[PDB]
């Protein structure tokens, strides 16, 4: 299937640059949970404004039940939708995981900052800030994972519908 | 399937008590989506603080759903539960849909107060404030439903797992 790739900053430096560090890949998942395995970071950049982070949700599993709970939400811009504007997938996902947040251990979409989109260029040409410089440092990076094993075991996500419900419950909880 | 009860004011006096008035069931349906409609108000009634409502979620779909979600979330306190304890699911809708809130035209759980129980009695003495006359005008109109139809065309629940995600999400956003 085909993935959705989601970045943001982890941290902004107005953890301390040095700290953070001004110069293997972490899973992502929901909102903490171990259970929620959607895909991994392709890429992370310590920029002028601080950590950014690109990630790859791959999973079949949870874009499937994703493009279902799309299909069924006034988050989403109903009736067909053109070739210009981002698809159901993608605005739902901007709408129930606005966040990310980091754990390096992991990073998790969180529901309760984060940019989705089907090309990793497209997602970082929404930040502004990020200059050329920043954009060629995170395309050295994720253009590795063209030839990087990863999901090769499978789907990563070992949780459904239900799951996801109480997961978001949780989290808000 | 074993209904759940739900109590909780509608609105305190500290809308006006003379207009509420001192003294055709509402349906109960999430978040105000009418795709969800999962009971119907039982009793309502005026009393010293307030408007206090009281109604039965009997949808087998949407009970179905809460029980599943409810097996896989920290909400619940998992481990066998003992007969002294309040069961999963209710202890789950009791995180999920923490509010009730008017619109009469129908009464909504509300994800973003309400004590959620399997007898009304016990959920009405969840409230202190209310006096042996006050669960006594609740009663005398949920016993009512003993012969009254209701349900009688089917589960009114239209949505699914996937359409309750939506719909959370929906709501918190």
């Amino acid at each position: 299937v085909a993935p959705v790739y989601v970045g943001g900053f982890l941290a902004r430096y107005d953890l301390p640059r040095d700290v953070v560090e001004h110069w293997v890949a972490l899973p992502l998942n929901i909102n903490h949970d171990d259970t929620a395995v959607v895909g991994h970071v392709a890429a992370m950049q310590s920029v002028r404004d601080g950590l950014f982070c690109l990630g790859c949700v791959t999973s079949p599993r949870f874009l499937e039940i994703v493009r279902r709970a799309s299909e069924k939400s006034e988050l989403v811009s109903r009736g067909p939708v053109s070739p210009l504007q981002p698809d159901k997938v993608v605005e739902f996902l901007s709408g129930s995981y606005a966040g990310l947040s980091l754990s390096f251990k992991h990073v998790a979409l969180c529901s309760v900052l984060a940019v989705y989109g089907r090309d990793p260029e497209w997602v970082t040409q929404r930040f502004p800030d990020l200059t050329a410089a920043d954009r060629d440092g995170l395309r050295a990076q994720w253009q590795r994972c063209g030839s990087t094993a990863v999901d090769a075991s499978g789907d990563p996500f070992r949780s459904d519908s239900y799951g996801l419900l109480g997961n978001y419950v949780d989290a808000l909880y």
